[PDB]
């Protein structure tokens, strides 16, 4: 009962150390589904199109007028994962473009506001609770390309913000910018995710390269205070931040591979599309094959790491037919 489904084979440990139970479940899950769905999926040129296309903030915000998510089926997605042999699911609640797939009282730039009128995080959370799958939340942290107070391209690097040819009117600059408005905005949104969707597996932070580009300035993000707020918000939630920003994360989530060894659990995240998370139409017929996934899984076990394998849905919210087959066969090879 109090033991959440995702960690039901670790109840005893849970009734002794909830977070221990979480780490254990995680270190042993081995396989998971990453989902990158958002406004970028409509342009089909990747998830960094706002930057790689220097699309101004206002022009990009017109994509909400075309966001319906008609064929986004959390039932099929949760089922696909299970059959494939995956034990948990991870979705981008809000990427660098700052569009949210969940209802938020601190922004109207959400999928609930859009023609879709749906809380896709709520939809996915229930399907995970129903099916015993772990549920993890990608949330853009070190980079934001919309919020006026988020790191700018002068003070911070990375690629903090799209390098526009004329200053973007939506951004405040210099003295007109107090990151603390942004810092609190994230902490406010993360509070919503941990409260409105029941027990959550972890907060999956991204964008590490930007705060680390000025790491004597790193402390203004109040990141450790964010970790503390997350652990205080629920007993068992984990926090990751790619390979690590301040060293106090519950696990390390490097992209694709990790050199060296780590004090904490490892999770390699990789793509079913060549190089690009997020739907890229130019890559059709070139998605990875079930035999390549077996390699990725093998390599990951060698490294004592999970494999978090990504699907980037089609503009309507449906899973690419190449990835559906690939995952369907990975499941059959695995149960053998």
């Amino acid at each position: 009962s109090a033991v959440p489904s995702y960690l039901k084979d670790y109840a005893a440990l849970y009734k002794k150390d909830p977070r221990a139970a979480a780490l254990q479940y995680f270190k042993e899950a081995k396989f998971g589904l990453f989902i990158h769905y958002g406004l970028y999926s409509l342009l089909g040129r990747g998830e960094w199109v706002q930057l790689q296309g220097k699309i101004p903030v206002r022009e990009y915000a017109k994509l909400e007028n075309d966001f319906t998510a008609k064929n986004f089926d959390a039932d099929f997605i949760t089922d696909m994962a299970l059959e494939a042999g995956m034990k948990y699911v991870n979705i981008t609640t809000r990427h660098h473009d700052s569009f949210c797939l969940f209802e938020s009282k601190y922004t109207d730039f959400t999928s609930t506001n859009s023609p879709a009128k749906r809380d896709l995080v709520a939809e996915l959370a229930e399907e995970c609770r129903k099916k015993g799958l772990g549920f993890y939340l990608y949330y853009s942290h070190g980079r934001d390309w919309r919020h006026p107070h988020a790191p700018n391209n002068g003070d911070w690097g990375g690629n903090a913000r799209p390098k526009y040819d004329s200053p973007e009117p939506f951004y405040k600059y210099g003295e007109d910018q107090d990151l603390q408005i942004y810092v609190e905005f994230m902490k406010n949104q993360i509070t919503e995710l941990l409260t409105n969707y029941g027990p959550v597996g972890g907060i999956w932070l991204d964008g590490v390269a930007t705060p680390a580009s000025r790491k004597g300035k790193l402390h203004l993000f109040e990141t450790q205070e964010l970790y503390d707020h997350i652990h205080s918000l629920q007993p068992q939630v984990l926090v990751s931040y790619k390979q690590g920003l301040i060293g106090t994360e519950d696990f390390k989530a490097p992209e694709r591979h990790f050199k060296g060894t780590s004090d904490v659990p490892l999770e390699f995240c990789d793509t079913l599309q060549p190089w690009k998370w997020g739907y890229d139409k130019s890559l059709d017929g070139k998605h990875k094959t079930a035999d390549q996934v077996m390699e990725m899984l093998s390599k990951a076990n060698k490294m004592d790491a999970n494999l978090l394998l990504n699907v980037g849905p089609l503009p309507d919210g449906s899973i690419h037919p190449e990835d559906v087959k690939t995952l369907a066969e990975v499941g059959r090879k695995l149960k053998a």
